[PDB]
């Protein structure tokens, strides 16, 4: 394989041969690619329209180079709650809040996360502001998961070889196929998740990658553009189960939720967003709670799919709400903060 | 304007707004674009499908930054004979040989040229092997043109600010929109030309750029893939005159030209291709001579267009053949060599 061969194929609008995307990614992640080659590949793959096979190869190479969690430390039914980001709306940290609630309902959560790329405060930034340790390596994430019920895998900590693509992605600015990879490369490799996708036309491709792994995942795109299940309108859900992908539209009104305005979900800096988390876990009613409960329920539905759509959602909403109302979610965050200080 | 705005528009498969392509090219030419940005732009422009407007903007910026020739030193009827290269056939240097013959026939030639990128020996390489000084500056090119009847503008000498782009292009190794720019950026700005294009689907775009300038040009693509008028089969000609383009099919059988095999036009290294030039100029009969006379005639037809198709060709073929047969073409090369030495 070569860069002229692979780039030529992509610029002729042809799907790559098996292994070529993987060759390319490994060149990038071993530091052997020129910035121009990285850029050309990212842009060419994006404009050609990447396939699930190709994206699966890219994610596969990343996982092959990632720091793994130690053996037998991740429950077979662990779940992720994470998105691509890049929706350009700068909301409160819905995945992060949902993840805490889900863990507090008793579902093991091993969350992939990162700092913001465009938003004011990313999930890692807000957790940091809350006193949660976002710097833990493999051993300690495994202990967090065992002792607290949730572990946070800070992406740069687990994916140091991905640094080689970092400057190039920033310099070109524009989203590419690489913006699909975050949720696909959780180093603990949980088999269930509620996965946000900001890019409506590529969500199906992400879903295809999870289907090839036989993951139980809901890939979600709010029809208002959010990489979350939204409360302002319907959401599109690519449901992944038993290796197949089913496309659905989801309306929260079907479960008694009132329509919200997008500005009701607006975020701010790390301190402002940390305060927003504290308010929801404290039992404040309103639009931010509703969106958290909705997304937590989605994660629980994905979890249930590891082993029907309507009762699953009803049970998910019931469990997410109870996890907040009992105080369990607020207590879990406190215990998480205390685990880190120890 | 910004790289994210422009790259975003292109990856959305949208034509650029007026002036955006020029903005981008000026950033590249001033050393202000990162290699990753250069590469992203080249690839995105190529896959979106460039317009004549866009390519014209890129060319315009290069000419703005190029070393010009001194005022009133280029004849108003000067002609170029040059192609994109990149046809992957590795032939003898047909444009270079044609240019010498055309000049010997009395048509002033200010040739844009460069070393090979893929071939074993490009026009510049073969001229160097013949003893011609290829790297002369504006003042001396102008003197060459007046005293010898031909001048050669070495692209890297006249377009020093293009070095950032040229480097990225070698790194990604695949043809892009930038491979159209050579024939479009002759620093002497001749108004006529015989212009080869290796890319059949983009020749019409090149022709459009020349039309906007109201040049008299034949943009040519051999139906065997050559960026030259071929003798192995028919050629497509985008004839540019009166600011309009019309596409023609051209068969040299109509002028008594026998079919050649592409193998008979095969080239080698600079010394072998220099030998091929000497052989043609020395009056050897055969497929190479035929191909040279045909392309020489084409340039003379373009020159005439600055002012009927078939009579123009007949006159061009007669003048080309005679320029060789009288030894005028051999003697002009000898004078060209002496000029550079003295
Ligand atoms: C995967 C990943 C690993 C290491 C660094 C980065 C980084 O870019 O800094 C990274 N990217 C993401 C990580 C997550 N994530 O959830 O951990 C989400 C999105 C992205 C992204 O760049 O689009
Ligand atoms: C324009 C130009 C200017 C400076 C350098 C280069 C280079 O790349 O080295 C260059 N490119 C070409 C120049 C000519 N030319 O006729 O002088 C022909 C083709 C090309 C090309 O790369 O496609
Ligand atoms: O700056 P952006 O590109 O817009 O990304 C915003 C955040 O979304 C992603 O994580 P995640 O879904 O886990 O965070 P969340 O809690 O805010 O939803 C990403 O890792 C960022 O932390
Ligand atoms: O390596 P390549 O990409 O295949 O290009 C072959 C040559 O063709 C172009 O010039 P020109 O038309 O003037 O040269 P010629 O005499 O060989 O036709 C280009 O500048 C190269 O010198
Ligand atoms: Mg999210
Ligand atoms: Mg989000
Ligand atoms: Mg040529
Ligand atoms: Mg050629």
């Amino acid at each position: 394989p070569s860069w002229p061969q692979i780039l030529g194929r992509l610029t002729d609008n042809r799907d790559l041969a098996r292994g070529q995307a993987a060759w390319a990614m490994d060149q990038i992640m071993t530091g052997n690619a020129r910035p121009a080659q990285i850029a050309a590949f990212a842009v060419a793959m994006t404009m050609k329209a990447p396939t699930a096979d190709e994206v699966g190869e890219l994610a596969g190479v990343m996982l092959s180079h990632a720091h793994p969690l130690p053996a037998d430390t991740v429950p077979d039914d662990a779940v992720d709650v994470v998105g691509t980001g890049g929706d350009g709306v700068n909301t409160v940290n819905l995945s992060t809040m949902a993840a805490i609630v889900v863990a507090a309902a008793g579902v093991p959560v091993v969350k992939h996360g990162n700092r913001a790329a465009s938003s004011l405060s990313g999930g890692a930034d807000t957790l940091e502001a809350l006193g949660v340790r976002i710097d833990l390596g493999p051993d300690l994430v495994a202990r967090s998961l065992a002792e607290v019920g949730i572990g946070f895998c800070f992406a740069p900590r687990f994916h140091p070889s991905y640094r080689h693509a970092a400057a190039v992605r920033r310099e070109i600015g524009v989203p590419t196929v690489f913006n699909l990879l975050g949720p696909l490369t959780n180093p603990a490799r949980p088999r269930a998740g509620l996965i946000g996708c900001a890019f409506a036309d590529l969500a199906e491709v992400m879903a295809g990658v999870f289907a090839a792994r036989r993951s139980s995942v809901l890939v979600v795109h709010g029809d208002d553009g959010l990489d979350e299940l939204t409360t302002t309108t319907t959401s599109t859900i690519w449901r992944v189960a038993a290796g197949s992908v089913d496309k659905l539209t989801f309306d929260p009104a079907g479960f008694g939720f009132a329509r919200a305005q997008l500005d009701q979900l607006a975020g701010g800096d790390a301190q402002a967003n940390a305060a927003a988390v504290r308010a929801v876990l404290g039992g404040a009613r309103g639009p931010v709670r509703d969106a958290v409960v909705l997304n937590a329920a989605g994660a629980i539905v994905a979890h249930a799919g590891l082993s029907e759509w309507l009762p699953a959602w009803e049970e998910g909403l019931r469990r997410a709400s109870a996890a907040i109302d009992t105080g369990a979610a607020e207590q879990l965050l406190a215990r998480w903060v205390r685990f880190g200080r120890q």
